[PDB]
């Protein structure tokens, strides 16, 4: 057992929502035993000095695209809108991949390094939908990144993505990248057996997420509303960026969440990344649907999309999560930090009303429990006795945090860095003093930037 | 003399707007002697490996409030708008004074690590904006901030404020901070006699800052204008927030802009904060009179205000620098930060014209020879020869910026932190391999926290 002692502050999300002052965490295997004050060191192997430390639930990165860990920063790609941005990736991730410096092992080391970064910012869990498939055979792009990210140790949901409607028959899809439903239904059959682990505290997880409506066939969606049923997995997919109402007027002559009701995809299995221009009369629908909501603002914001409506959202009861997108829209894997940049953007929306403003304490959780529901994980999220030992701690001391009243709202609005302390996943301690544990990070630094294009 | 060698980037901004590649930057005293390749170290009693790093000039914050350092997070003011906040900071400085726990010896201490906090975070000089004088005296305030700073050896200027326009007539403020026109003046006089440093490399400066149309007496700006004249100092106010034009209109039966025209401020002698909401008619005007604009995108969004029209005053040709403002209202002092808020919030304000958007290098351009414009430091915010050694390296071959393609689009877009490696102001190392080479972090830390109400 593992015992962390006199944490400055313990947010637990629990369903009071309690906090605690100068408390203890105790774990035993992949699971919290208890959250309080002055727990005995019975049992306990090791203690973890938490003193100057805020402990939360490890954050979820409930929408990655790791791959993108590649194309960051590029001068090109800097400010363009989604058409030249989405051209840009696709000719760019194809050209490299057509000339053999792409491949599922560049993949492994891209998804390595972005997946170390996330621990050291805290995130303990990772929804990765890796989009590049090229050639009618997806490669072993998905069993990359789940390699990556076994050797980390960190939570890992590989939403296996397609792209099945292609422009060879009224789609938007380069035939590239273009595989029959029932090869793709195959593959994520196979991979569900190879890697699903559907017990409590597992660590790997696979989710069915097509691209989109745009994108991809009714029948892939109907062909995975009937598997989640079958094995219990969710469904995932992108949802009301601008254009996309659009785009399925004109093939369906419905909107995106019609289309997506009447192909099985209004569920509490599913979870919907962005939602940043839906119609106001369908939201209600959402709640009585079910259906949750990864809010993106760092892409959202870069591609000029502007504000989702995340406090109606919320008014509404819709489960609401966080996520940073691929690092081709970021561009980067911060978690935390995009949880300041919603806190900021959101307010000029409501010039006058600072009650509808996002509060720190809703964006931590969004961050947390919110993530925890859309991926479907009532193990995670939250600290308390019966939950995954899936911890990160930040430390309270240093100068840039000084004449901080409130730790919690510190944490989103000061500091110089957003680099974990303590990060504990499935039990293991993963990072201490802002350092990987198992990790060699220098190797991996040396060895991934050798690799990328 | 100092060789920096074998800097992977190193970025001017000068004239020429030229970056360099694996190159060196040679110190002499306070002074830049030479940028570029295969620097000799002939005279040189010191070499510093600047492999794996980006230089750029010292970031400049031309707008802070330093004694905001003690009122970081609070929790009543997290969703508050300008009114309620500003009762709430006036009212807790008033009431911490008259408790004995807000006088200038706690001032010194939250300045020196906010100073410091500044330093970690690559910023080299700021500019410090002052107006809590309460008593039937101006006490030792500014003389505290500057003794924390020349303690550092941060470069420091700062714009002695005021509120002299009580709200017997017409100010939003209570006469206990308010200040007999003629006691300010008395102050400001013998603040430079005291401390201005008017020669090229100055380590301290002072301006003539009131903190705005609507708390000062167009008496205190006519007088600020010709001690300026006299002085060959600098003027500095708070510009457009909106409710100004409001205000002004009530008093004065005029705009923010043709109140201080009238009243002599319309000069290249000026540099103006925030400057939100200009009528759009009046942006020439600001060009033709030579006034400098600072761009604060972290409190304009927090306080629900929006975005400042950066992209036109660049059209115009008006100087624009960038700053935090106090962090109260931020609530972070870390400049590098708030630059990627802007480069990602002002993009929804133009969806389809991706060319307004700010980018990466104009960004940078803003935080420091922009900056330093609004300064009138002709001396500083530029890599060259005959400028001043102040310069701000950050490491590039963390795990977090793997797959970066633009180093300096990189310095904004990506990363857990943004803790700065190496850091030299006046030809000082102050900051090596993210610590203080010569002040005591953890001492620091410890005094100031304690003095913290
Ligand atoms: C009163 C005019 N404006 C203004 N003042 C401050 N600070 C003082 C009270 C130290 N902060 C801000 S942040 C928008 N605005
Ligand atoms: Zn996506
Ligand atoms: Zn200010």
């Amino acid at each position: 057992m593992i015992l962390i002692r006199g944490l400055t502050r313990v947010i637990t999300f629990d369903d009071q929502e309690r906090e605690l002052e100068d408390a203890d965490i105790l774990i035993d295997g992949p699971k919290i035993v208890a959250v309080g004050k002055d727990l005995s060191d019975r049992s306990v192997s090791r203690t973890i000095d938490g003193r100057g430390m805020i402990a939360l639930p490890g954050l979820i990165n409930s929408h990655q695209h790791l791959y993108e860990g590649a194309m960051r920063a590029i001068p090109q790609l800097e400010r363009v809108t989604m058409a030249s941005w989405l051209e840009g990736v696709l000719t760019r991730s194809a050209g490299w991949w057509r000339d053999g410096k792409f491949g599922p092992d560049v993949i492994r080391e891209v998804a390595r390094a972005v997946l170390l970064e996330s621990l050291l910012g805290g995130i303990t869990t990772v929804a990765d939908q890796h989009l590049f498939f090229p050639g009618a055979t997806a490669d072993s792009y998905i069993d990359a990144t789940i390699e990556a990210a076994t050797d980390l140790g960190i939570r890992f949901h590989a939403a296996r993505s397609s792209m099945t409607l292609g422009k060879s028959e009224g789609g938007f899809c380069d035939d590239l990248f273009v595989e029959p439903v029932d090869r793709v239904v195959q593959h994520c059959l196979g991979l569900i057996d190879q890697y699903h682990e559907p017990e409590p505290f597992g660590m790997v997880r696979i989710a069915l997420g097509p691209c989109g409506v745009p994108y991809d066939k009714p029948e892939l969606f109907e062909a995975f509303a009937q598997m989640a049923a079958d094995y219990d997995v969710r469904l995932h997919t992108h949802f009301y960026q601008p254009l996309d109402a659009g785009m399925s007027d004109h093939l369906y002559g419905m909107t995106p969440w019609r289309f997506l009701e009447k192909h099985g995809w209004a569920s509490d299995r599913v979870w919907l990344a962005h939602a940043v221009v839906p119609p106001r009369e369908e939201i209600p629908e959402f709640a009585d649907a079910g259906v949750a909501i990864a809010h993106l603002i760092a892409p959202d914001l870069r591609m000029g999309w502007g504000l989702a409506p995340i406090r109606e959202y919320l008014d509404a009861g819709i489960t609401v999560g966080f996520g940073t997108t691929g690092s081709a829209s970021n561009d980067g894997g911060n978690l935390l930090g995009d949880l300041r940049l919603a806190a900021l953007a959101h307010r000029p929306a409501d010039p006058n009303e600072p009650e509808k403003w996002l509060s720190a304490r809703e964006l931590l959780r969004m961050a947390t429990r919110g993530s925890a529901e859309c991926l479907g994980r009532p193990d995670l999220g939250v600290l308390e006795e019966g939950r995954a030992a899936d911890i990160a701690c930040w430390r309270l001391d240093g100068v840039d945090r000084v004449g901080v009243h409130d730790p919690a709202i510190g944490l989103i609005m000061t500091g110089l860095s957003d680099r974990a302390s303590l990060v504990v996943v499935n039990g293991q301690v993963l990072v201490e003093n802002e350092r990987p544990v198992l990790a060699d990070l220098e190797r991996i630094v040396a060895n991934t930037t050798a690799l990328i294009p």
